[PDB]
Order: structure tokens, then sequence, then C-alpha cells
């Protein structure tokens, strides 16, 4: 609010309210999802591949019952693939959401719609990631969604779960301990990257991501003067490059998964190149 200037402020307005209308961060609209049930070469790296998605599951319904889910352990079977429509589900309902965010913002909505496209084919991941931050709570290793938790289960210990690149993520960027207004601006620039597969105005997008960018180091110089915060910028970009070389990774993993045994629904295939023929 303070220092910036009136385009900036008027940035960080229009990406605040798109944020607003599209973020159902107590989740109360998500419905109707599946549970789990009540050569071979190929096959050992997707073992490996699933424990990246092993986590426990708790339901609180609006009664006051709790249902709780703890997944199997690996015993080299189909049961490994128990949250799998789940997991689809939840994602699902996040690439909705990140959708319709991207197409509220005025800098989107102007793009070429083959441009929109590869942009979110490019960046839908890491938003969703950034979003399921904003939940996460480190103190008990929980990604709060409302009436759903998804919880870590302890190994080992807490430093060897950090090892995991996508939980240090996590952890990491909840300890900078981000504004609403700094999560959304990391939304800005992830969604505004030039270099997305496909990308025809690589000049218009890059400049729109460095405008992005300049809103953020400014926000924080005006707002942040603490001596904790020093560099904060920079570690907010490298969390961000961090998030693009993960999002590498774990698009890998769920197309080899997807070849072993399909689970992406309709729109994780329209966003992750799957067309539906083999
Ligand atoms: C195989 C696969 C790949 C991709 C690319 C997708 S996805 O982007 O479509 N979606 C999606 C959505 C949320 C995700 C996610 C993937 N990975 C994680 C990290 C799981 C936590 C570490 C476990 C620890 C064990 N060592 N979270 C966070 C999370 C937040 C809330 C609830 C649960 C998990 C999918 C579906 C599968």
């Amino acid at each position: 609010v303070q220092g910036l200037t009136e385009e900036q402020r008027m940035m960080i307005r229009e990406l605040m309210d798109a944020q607003m209308k599209t973020f159902d961060t107590t989740f109360s609209h998500f419905k109707n999802f599946r549970l789990p049930g009540v050569e071979a070469a190929k096959w050992s790296q997707v073992r490996k591949d699933l424990c990246s998605l092993k986590v426990s599951l708790q339901l609180r319904g609006e009664d006051g019952s709790v249902w709780n889910y703890k997944p199997p352990a690996d015993s080299g079977g189909k049961e490994i693939f128990s949250l799998l429509p789940h997991m689809a589900d939840m994602s699902t309902y996040m690439f909705k959401g990140i959708i319709s965010f991207a197409k509220v913002i005025s800098y989107f909505r102007d793009l070429p719609i083959e441009d929109q496209i590869s942009l979110l084919k490019g960046a839908a991941f890491e938003l969703c990631q950034l979003r399921f931050n904003t939940v996460f709570n480190a103190e008990t290793g929980t990604w709060e969604c409302g009436r759903l938790s998804y919880c870590l289960e302890d190994t080992g210990g807490f430093q060897q779960l950090l090892l995991e690149p996508m939980l240090k993520f996590h952890y990491m960027l909840k300890k900078l301990q981000l504004h609403e207004e700094e999560y959304v601006l990391m939304q800005a620039i992830s969604l505004f990257s030039p270099d997305r597969p496909g990308v025809l105005q690589h000049r218009v997008v890059d400049q729109l991501q460095e405008q992005f960018a300049i809103t953020l180091k400014s926000y924080i110089e005006c707002n942040r003067p603490q001596p904790a915060h020093r560099f904060l910028f920079l570690k907010i970009m490298a969390m961000l490059t961090e998030l693009r070389s993960i999002n590498a990774q774990h698009t890998q993993r769920l197309l080899r998964i997807q070849d072993i045994h399909p689970f992406a629904t309709p729109l994780m295939q329209e966003l992750f190149g799957i067309t539906g023929s083999l």
C-alpha cells in the first residue's frame, strides 16, 4: 500500500480480487470426489514415484463424525494406486480454480487464446502448489483443506522428510511467512512465464512478468523493513525457480504412472498433454 505507483497498486488489487473470487479456501464446494476403496522396470520406477503422494486422509463431517484413512505399505501390487482417483479429483478441483483465476485477470485475458492455453498448461501445477502452501500447517505436517486434512506420516524424522524436494519447498516457503499479496504476485510471476512450451508472444509475456516481479520487489521494500526480510525478494524468486524444477520432475512422475495405470481426469489430461489416443 505504501510506496508503490498507482499502476502497481491497481495490479496488486486486480490480483487480490481474482484470488478472492476463485480460491475456495475452505474447500466448501469440493464434493462428490472418489475415495480409496474399503517391462517390470517401468513398474519398479512407478513404485518409487507413488511415494511422492503418500499421505493419510481425514474427513470431518458437518455432523461431527470423523473418517480417517491410513494408506497401505508397498507390497508389490495394485494397492499402491488406492489414492490416485481421490488425488485426481482434488487436483482437478484446484485446477478449475486456477483456470478461473487466470481468466479474471486483465493482463491474461488480453493475450491470444493459444498463449493463454500454453501458459495455463505450463503453470497450472505451480499455481496449485502455491495455493496449497497457504493451507499447509508446517507444525503438524498437514494440508488443511477445510473439512479435509492430508497429513504427512512420520517416517527417518523431519529432516529425512525434507529430502523430498516437494516437501522442502512447502516447508521453506511457509517459513518465509508471506502476505497474501506476496503469494498472489508469486502466482502471477509463475503464470506469465515466457518460456513455457508453445508460447508465441514471448516478448509481451516477458514484459508482463517483469512488471509483476518489479511490483513484488517494491511491495517488499515498502512494507517489510525488518532484518529478517533482507533478500526476501531474491529468496522468493529462487523458490519460484525451484518450483519450476519440481513441476518437471512431478510431471514426469504423473506421466509414468499414467502409462502403467490411467487415472488423469479429462482436465488433467488437457493440462498435461494427454491426447486420448494411444
Ligand atoms: C503423480 C502425480 C503428479 C502430479 C503432477 C499430480 S497433480 O499436479 O495433478 N496434483 C497434485 C496436487 C497436490 C499435490 C500433488 C499433486 N503432489 C503433492 C505433494 C504430496 C506430499 C508429499 C507426500 C510425502 C510422501 N513422501 N501435493 C500436495 C498435497 C496437497 C493437499 C493434499 C494432498 C497433497 C497428481 C495428481 C499426481
